[PDB]
């Protein structure tokens, strides 16, 4: 089998992308934030505290013929950025671009953090991270990927994120028409639950490529690029009147510029991040500086190859019994 989705920016900076997800019989459809960084299917749901959701569509089990309590199981989270939810769990039928899985866990939102409630274009989260990441309790569940991965022509996932439009996310084959050359893989650790790689370097612009070894997470979940303090100073020193604001929490830069390209080493190979990706537009409303989307990831404890970097790829996620992950540009 396979499936194939298309995901939308959910606003004109990418901040995160939404794809849609059929739950439930009759189908619900909820749209999703795919989340290579996380490991939990949770939602919005008729469980979830009244005052907690603000536009959002919601799961209802009660309406699904085909959902069933996962009888003594919760689940908690807590994200990077400090957002989280919790609450209890269903089994039921979900369906990704026609792939279905029957028995997937949904983890039901009893409470939801306040970015989350603000967010109404975001009706939950879909993880594809590692399944030794998710947190239902006391039995621990497994992700749409990997419950789907035997049934799939290949076991393997693809993101193809775009710049200020829509993308795609694949299952189970990978489709040779949405990149350019060949795909690079690379190597992954799975000791953390995340898809964990070494980059081989970087260039600024038109400069020279730098040799190091950037060990970092490929995350569909994380919006920005954020990469160790030499390596980001050495970027933005580049950009006239950019520096780093302790006030605004990261590096700003004249909304007046013109941001250099940001390349990254996959093996041998390059990925090269247009300038116009790294434009996080004004801090506020009306403000002249604007937010950077390179950023340190110092007192984060890794580095992150979030939406800024997968965006200039076509990103492919082998979950063969040894994982690799591929990169080939677009």
């Amino acid at each position: 089998s396979t499936g194939s989705a298309t995901t939308t920016p959910i606003d004109s900076l990418d901040d995160a992308y939404i794809t849609p997800v059929q739950i439930g019989t009759p189908a619900q459809t909820l749209n999703l934030d795919f989340d290579t960084g996380s490991s939990d299917l949770w939602v919005f749901s008729s469980e979830t505290t009244a005052s907690e959701v603000d536009g959002q569509t919601i799961y209802t089990p009660s309406k699904s013929t085909t959902a069933k309590l996962l009888s003594g199981a919760t689940w908690s989270i807590s994200y990077g950025d400090g957002s989280s939810s919790s609450g209890d769990v269903y089994t039921d039928t979900v369906s990704v671009g026609g792939l279905t899985v029957t028995g997937q866990a949904v983890e039901s939102a009893k409470k939801v953090s306040s970015s989350f409630t603000e967010d109404s274009t975001i009706d939950g989260l879909l993880g594809l991270a590692f399944s030794t990441l998710n947190t239902v309790s006391p039995t621990q569940q497994k992700t749409f990927f990997d419950n789907a991965k035997a049934s799939l022509d290949s076991p393997v996932f693809t993101a193809d994120l775009g710049y200020h439009a829509p993308g795609t996310y694949n299952f189970g084959f990978i489709d040779t028409t949405a990149y350019t050359g060949s795909i690079t893989y690379t190597a992954v650790s799975t000791k953390q639950g995340f898809w964990e790689w070494t980059s081989t370097g970087y260039a600024v612009g038109s400069g020279t490529f730098k040799s190091t070894s950037i060990d970092g997470i490929a995350d569909t979940g994380t919006t920005l690029l954020y990469l160790p303090a030499t390596v980001v100073s050495a970027y933005w020193a580049q950009v006239s009147g950019a520096k780093s604001s302790s006030s605004v929490g990261g590096y700003v830069f004249p909304c007046s510029a013109t941001l250099p390209s940001f390349t990254f080493g996959v093996g041998s190979a390059r990925i090269v991040i247009p300038g116009d990706y790294i434009d996080f537009g004004p801090i506020s409303t009306g403000s002249s500086s604007c937010f950077g989307g390179i950023q340190s990831s110092a007192g984060i404890g890794i580095n992150i190859f979030g939406d800024v970097a997968l965006k200039a790829a076509f990103v492919v996620f082998n979950g063969a019994t040894t994982p690799t992950l591929g990169f080939a540009s677009k």
